[PDB]
């Protein structure tokens, strides 16, 4: 599986997107340089869930052992109420994920970028302390900061919420904008919670859980053997700990002790964009993916799986062009295999703000029932729960996905140019 | 209550029996239970108790004293003989309160002490007291001593080898060790305290044969094993010599059995009809629908038979309704408990099925909670019919739809 004609691809961002970015495209006969505005890379000290579509990817390009090493395997995902931590939904996770083909892990986020720095490193010409500032979109060139010109054949903007190359595909000034949701999030040592008899159970059976309450919800979950992560979603109005501990004062007495285990805090604004009319530049030499595209709020877990399936798409695409007439072409297939997906998945994440964040009353009292019961599509409901839900998010193979899209279609209409 | 005041004889004071008399006597009937045995009770051994069960203690207010003494299991897990590798899962708590009470693991002599609360002040209990004949017109029970005891209606409560039964229809392969274990010595192994802390019932599956397990009271880890029974207190040696091909945490369970109840299963295809023509005597519980207990809910349905008919006998009025009042319980009773017979019979198949195709693909159907040769406590169809099931309402919106028109017209 090589291209017959060989690209010069730019990759901004060096990012999980970028890392898998750089290996798909590398590994089919693409040169790939990576250009990265900051002076080192890695990932921030917090948790990432990484759902089957995701780790099916990762065990297929060999990686599932180092994954299996490092990350937990959650048994289910437990939502509860605020004030009391009454248990009031459960999602089968382990074998129930499984049956979608890989598993469902929690996993440190440094330990996911070092696993994909690993598959990426000997693909991708890394150059750090470049900040793309210009692009030349005809032939194309990335242009840094320092005025060096950059010369490729494609430009891939995986340049994040930030993403200087979104406003370059649509030529003119566009951003993700906040929220009004910020997080907290933390991480504190599985120790001093084995240590408590009330605390050990979330440590010794591993779930997801989910305190909702007003405004706010919890998650929380191990990453590792001595570390469990906390994230905390409340109203961003612009002691860091302090204040944490302090807006989620009504929570549950478990949750109080959880919380004076936290002795910092990445406070942390969510940014969403609505979706692109596009994500090519007309010109067809430059495109996007990962959070510079279809950045969401973070409530269904699946911006790092959206621009990982991006990459992948890219690279079983990208592995059949042999002439530099179907490279506009393929981006807009692109465009055509992914918009959707992540645009429903954008979707999920905004309906689980509304969800999660009820006030008492009716909705909470309705939700509460669906999520007891597991209600099926067939303030609303837990969607990992719903069976149609799962197989739509977690049983989606994007290799699978592009590949049944070239035999059905990319052959006819791109692969005689 | 009823404008009709009968005198009825049960014949049995089991769990079917108890409840019977509880559900009769409160509704103004006058009960007479006999018992051959000399002493009452029930063997050591756990039950699961589901929510059509539950939500009736809790509606017949000991609700507060089952809490007490049951445990609420979290899930229901389905594992393989040879790795105990989980191959499916039903969630229990909350998904199984859904349907209006809880699903609970119990000691069978905590449950029969409080069906016996319930009875007590409604039944005159006689021990010793073996029925060997019946009178069917009169009718009249007659005991092994010569006495006869008349009443107005007897139930046969008398369990798998009812007596009764003969009389009501006119003419004459798998058995489980069952064993308790103290759950100190499992929380003594780090491998095996995960079983106490964490509690769920326990199924491995294997070849012609399959464990369940659950926790039951603070000390106790109820454990059954089905296997082939080639035709009392049982060898604990031949019981581990007969699982010694099932996962090592498995052999470690069975090293702490001291002794073993042996247990001969029997199923029996559904009766024609439970009520003798004269309609004078009919039965309930194991005397007329006795199940493979493969779908724990031999005692749910004794208990629901019951609830019936207190329900339907609150109505009586006039000895003309007694025999179309007994084929009204039939009615309601017999499609029900032969459907869950046959859920019983399924699982034996899928449960013991040997290694190839058909166990791959029950895995993979319990894995995904396929919605047979699956996991039925995953399947939100199969819960709501029976879970949802509520035996009182069935009863009285057949009384409303049908009975009032039908059974006023005697
Ligand atoms: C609280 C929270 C929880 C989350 N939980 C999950 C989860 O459980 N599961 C999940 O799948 N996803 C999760 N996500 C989403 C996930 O973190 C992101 O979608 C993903 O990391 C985005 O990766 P990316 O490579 O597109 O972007 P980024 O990680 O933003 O990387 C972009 C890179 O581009 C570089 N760059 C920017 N501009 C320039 C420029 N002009 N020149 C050069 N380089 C530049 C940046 O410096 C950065 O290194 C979560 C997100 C949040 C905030
Ligand atoms: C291994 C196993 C596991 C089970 N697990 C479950 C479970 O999880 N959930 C569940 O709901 N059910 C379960 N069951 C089923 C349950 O135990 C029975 O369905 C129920 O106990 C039957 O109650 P009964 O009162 O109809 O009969 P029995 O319990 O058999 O009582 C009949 C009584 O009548 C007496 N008697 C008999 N003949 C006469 C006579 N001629 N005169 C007077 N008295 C007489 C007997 O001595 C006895 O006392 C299980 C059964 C088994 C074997
Ligand atoms: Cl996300
Ligand atoms: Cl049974």
């Amino acid at each position: 599986p090589k291209a017959t004609l060989k690209l010069h691809i730019l990759i901004v961002g060096c990012g999980m997107g970028g890392l898998a970015a750089a290996y798909c495209l590398g590994r089919v006969g693409h040169k790939v340089t990576v250009l990265e505005q900051a002076t080192t890379i890695g990932e921030v000290g917090a948790g990432i869930q990484i759902s089957p579509n995701v780790s099916r990817l990762l065990d297929r390009w060999g990686v599932g052992e180092a994954v299996r090493k490092v990350a937990i395997r959650p048994e289910g995902m437990v939502f509860r109420r605020y004030t009391s931590g009454e248990v009031v939904g459960y999602a089968r996770l382990a074998e129930r994920m499984e049956a979608f083909g890989a598993p469902y892990y929690h996993i440190h986020r440094a330990d996911l970028f070092n696993i994909l720095y690993s598959l990426a490193a000997p693909y991708m010409t890394l150059r750090l302390g470049a900040t793309v500032v210009s692009v030349d979109t005809e032939t194309p060139s990335a242009i840094l900061a320092t005025g060096e010109v950059v010369h490729g054949d494609l430009i891939i903007g995986a340049d994040g919420v930030k993403s200087f190359i979104q406003r370059v595909v649509l030529g003119k000034p566009s951003s993700a904008e906040p929220t009004g949701d910020a997080v907290y999030r933390a991480i504190i040592p599985t120790a001093l919670m084995r240590a408590d008899p009330e605390l050990r159970p979330f440590v010794d059976t591993p779930e997801m859980t989910g305190w909702m309450g007003p405004q706010r919800h919890i998650m929380a979950y191990n990453i590792r053997a001595e570390e469990y992560n906390i994230v905390l979603a409340h109203p961003d109005d612009g002691g860091s700990a302090d204040k944490m501990r302090s807006d989620f004062a009504d929570f549950e007495p478990r949750v109080q002790k959880l919380l004076s285990f936290v002795k910092s805090t990445l406070k942390w604004r969510l940014m969403d964009r609505q979706p692109l009319e596009t994500w090519v530049h007309p010109a067809g030499r430059v495109t996007l993916l990962g959070d510079a595209c279809h950045a969401m709020l973070p409530y269904r877990a699946q911006g790092a799986a959206m621009a990982i399936e991006d990459a992948a798409v890219l690279g079983v695409l990208f592995a059949h062009i042999s002439d530099i007439a179907q490279l506009k072409p393929l981006l807009y297939a692109y465009e055509e295999l992914r918009l959707p997906r992540t645009a429903r998945t954008q979707g999920d994440a905004r309906s689980n703000q509304k969800t999660f964040h009820l006030p008492d009353g009716p909705s909470q009292q309705a939700r509460d029932d669906n999520m007891r019961k597991a209600a099926q599509v067939v303030g609303n409901s837990n969607q990992w729960a719903d069976h149609q839900k799962n197989q739509e998010q977690f049983g989606y193979d994007a290799e699978a996905a592009a590949e049944q899209w070239w035999r059905d279609v990319g052959e006819s209409r791109i692969g005689s140019y």
